[PDB]
């Protein structure tokens, strides 16, 4: 809809019921009580993770918190090597090759990415877990990673664009901040902005690029309200950039704008009900650490494991009772607290 | 005793009678039937608690579960608030991300204390606000806030736990048996757990201490020291844990490396804990009866509301443990233990 050379989610399980078959097994081994691994191993297993570090976001921690857990639940001896790479400067600490793990978590935003996940799928045995994308490539439709798992941006971004196209009426202006440079604000960014504009006839009024973190979604901000005050609402891509956006519509005196979250963690919560945040998509977030921990099980026991799984979203405004707040919660850091 | 700076539990009781009297109050309305608020509340109470997440220790989750059930049990409104912390680094995103929640105003605060990084935040809690602080898991007041005491100390006390320890150690080891220790990460639980346990068993008993290694408070990081350790000392006949997943990661250790001679303990009794004392693979260990503090802190917040005397530190008991108990010594043990918390 948005990017050409991938399936979409649905797409790609409708095109295969296999692997909706699969996902759906998943779906329900992640809801159901622990069934521990069935076949032991002979030593702990190497799984490495590279993640961006210090982030407002939690959900990364929080990926992992519910993802070790369920591991030791399910009562599998494992290694984790973790590294926390600084928020952008050298990526080559993808040294983690050298560590030759048996399951290698990362991400999937940029070309820099594509390459080296191109190297690690041509070259290794190591199996590859690709978070916070559910959307896989066709180029590689002969050998496709070990598992896409996360919640899919272009349904939670339809679902925001949804809502705003229910509020704000044809003609509605607003400026769009992306996250940096990448396969997120792409998806995040475009399926609102096509969404909104051909749905609903808003008219964007600017859009800037950010450095994903809060100050530089501050900076943002102020920029594109110096160059067009004249919006009915921003649109954020990410936690980090909303919530420095947040901020300078705080310091420029802008209540008139509303502004989104994008994920529903517990900063974007904490600022829902403050209501400096407007409206989120909240994702059921420990829901694909726990995946994660069930397809490396059936795997260990030999079973197929499905391509694909995304978690659950809900849409959270300001006007939610702290009752539905308590219980999404409830639901979403069921594992991470 | 193994600290300078620091009142004794008993010591801080034995200096104020009233404050003895009021802890064994406490004592008493927690293990007595729940006696509900007196003095209502206009508004809902907002507690802000900021607890470690991720371990296979039980103890944090198991004290809210009792906690929350008091509160019910008591019928007092309230709203809670889970603030996440990253034991990831760095030192400044932890400490703005504690002063975050200074800003939500809440009427109670729920904490721990184990680094000197988490002094200087207490010490700004307690200087510059209203916030009432309970500290969690420490039972030493420290001396150098009695012109301003936190509202309450709760837990278990490390000195006593780790005492009950080296006396069963003491008892079965005989004089210069040669033993390692895996610490907690660095801060106050290390130095009380390891240093009571090692002064007891070395000045009394004549034991003999190999190495001796910090962790990062986590059951890999426990199994990695094991290793490291008996990599270097292979000679030990026992290792002595500073926490459940440090002892739980050195009990795999010693299984991947085939050393069923060394004995090792946990320190806690959770769950965890209890399956792999009955499972064998743990040899002992000193379980506290959790709930307790759990039910403690919720009966204080309950006096405090109607404008009663709150006992300025209160310590739930000890039970020993080993793995030659029997089922029903560990159910009953349970049965009282996870009264609440189930
Ligand atoms: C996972 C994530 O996507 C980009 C960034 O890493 C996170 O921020 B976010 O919370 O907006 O979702
Ligand atoms: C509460 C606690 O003390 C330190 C650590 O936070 C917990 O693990 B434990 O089970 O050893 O008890
Ligand atoms: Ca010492
Ligand atoms: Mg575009
Ligand atoms: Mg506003």
């Amino acid at each position: 809809m948005v990017l050409n050379g991938y399936w979409g989610y649905q797409e790609f399980l409708d095109e295969f019921p296999e692997q909706r078959n699969l996902t759906n097994a998943l779906s329900e081994a992640v809801r159901a009580q622990p069934v521990p691994l069935s076949k032991p191993t002979q030593r702990p297993i190497k799984i490495s993770v590279v993640y961006p570090g210090q982030q407002v976001s939690d959900y990364w921690v929080r990926n992992i918190a519910s993802f070790e857990k369920r591991l030791y639940k399910l009562n599998i001896n494992y290694q984790l090597n973790q590294v926390f790479t600084r928020p952008n400067a050298s990526l080559s600490l993808m040294e983690a090759l050298k560590s030759k793990s048996d399951y290698l978590i990362f991400t999937l935003d940029t070309t820099r990415h594509r390459k080296f996940v191109e190297h690690v799928l041509d070259s290794t045995n190591t199996k590859l877990i690709l978070q916070n994308i559910t959307t896989p490539v066709r180029e590689w439709d002969k050998h496709q990673p070990f598992l896409y798992v996360g919640f899919d941006h272009a349904e939670g971004s339809r679902e925001l664009a949804t809502e705003f196209g229910k509020f704000f009426p044809k003609h509605t202006y607003y400026s769009v901040l992306y996250f940096s440079e990448g396969y997120i604000s792409d998806v995040r960014g475009d399926t609102f902005i096509h969404q909104v504009n051909r749905d609903n006839n808003f008219e964007l009024q600017s859009a800037y690029y950010t450095k994903a973190t809060k100050q530089s979604g501050y900076d943002a901000a102020k920029a594109s309200l110096a160059k067009h005050p004249d919006v009915d609402f921003i649109y954020a891509c990410s936690t980090d950039v909303a919530l420095g956006a947040v901020d300078a519509l705080a310091e420029l005196g802008r209540e008139d704008i509303m502004i989104n979250g994008w994920g529903g963690g517990s900063a974007e919560l904490d600022a829902i009900q403050k209501g400096d945040l407007d409206i989120t998509v909240m994702r059921m977030n420990d829901d694909t650490g726990i995946a994660m921990a069930e397809a490396i099980k059936w795997d260990l026991e030999d079973k197929p494991v499905p391509t694909v799984y995304s978690g659950d979203f809900e849409i959270v405004t300001k006007a939610d009772s702290p009752e539905r707040i308590e219980a999404l919660k409830k639901r979403a850091f069921r594992y991470s607290d």
